[PDB]
RNA sequence: CCAGUUCUAAAGUUAAGGUCAUUUAUUGACUGAUUUUUGCGAAAGACAUGGUUAGGGGGGGAGUUUGUCUGGGGCGGAAUGC
């Protein structure tokens, strides 16, 4: 509306640029934990 | 259930937008991009694998042996024990 308009994201796969996410199950943790 | 990326040797990153405050600035906070989960993911699973024993197999490899007499030695024969 304004020239401040909207600009969606599409992150179904094959799209656009994936975002970044909680990954903080799924990382590579030193042995000792 | 299907699709929100199929003519096209391109572009796709420090984002938009909404909601709420401050502050009037790409400031602050939520959302934009759902939730839960004391397995990154998958394949096998007490099988395989490893350990020690037991029976096979093994000139690939190690070690060694492969009598004596003897008209040279060998082939033959024993005048090798009686
Ligand atoms: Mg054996
Ligand atoms: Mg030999
Ligand atoms: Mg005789």
């Amino acid at each position: 509306n304004p020239l401040f308009q909207a600009k969606p994201r599409s992150f179904r796969v094959g799209g656009d640029i994936q975002p970044k996410r909680d990954l903080t199950r799924f990382v590579r943790w030193p042995r000792y934990i």
